[PDB]
């Protein structure tokens, strides 16, 4: 609804991804274990479907605002590539597991939700802001579109 909220949501996607990088990198191949990492996974979407519903619900950002969401927007790219090279890291488990579909539709998920996300966020940047949004936003698709063809 303000962009106070929306910096909040947006460093809760923040927590959300480092918290499924842990996962990751303990991943053994055990079924216990995905199904601990799918929860937060789950959560991760909800929270990005949050970061846009509200997003959407707020008005053109100022100056300083629009800099700060473009900021933890992008701050956020980092921790996508180091979590998709840790699912993508842990392949011969999640094949040993046999869950590999499960990867492969969160990512498909989780790339159209940041997908939303971003777009809603280039709405209500300034004209600036929203290209090295759309442009960080490249590199984010770019992770995923890499991740996911590994995965099938
Ligand atoms: C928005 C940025 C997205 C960053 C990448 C986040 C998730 C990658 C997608 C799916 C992987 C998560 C859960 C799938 C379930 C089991 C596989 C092993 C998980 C584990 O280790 O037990």
């Amino acid at each position: 609804m303000d962009a106070a909220t929306i910096l909040s949501d947006l460093s809760t996607i923040k927590t959300d991804i480092n918290t499924l990088t842990q996962h990751f990198n303990e991943f053994t191949g055990d079924l216990l274990q995905a199904l601990a990492a799918q929860a937060v996974e789950q959560q991760l979407e909800s929270d990005i479907d949050q970061a846009t519903a509200d997003a959407k619900a707020t008005s053109a950002l100022s100056a300083a605002d629009s800099t700060s969401v473009t900021n933890a927007l992008l701050g956020l790219k980092p921790d996508i590539v180091t979590s998709l090279d840790a699912i993508v890291a842990k392949k011969p488990q999640v094949d040993s597991a046999g869950v590999g579909s499960l990867v492969l539709s969160d990512l498909n998920a989780l790339q159209s939700k940041t997908d939303a996300l971003s777009g809603a966020l280039q709405d209500i940047a300034t004209a600036t802001d929203k290209d090295t949004i759309a442009s960080g936003t490249q590199d984010i698709d770019a992770a995923f579109s890499s991740a996911i063809a590994v995965f099938s």
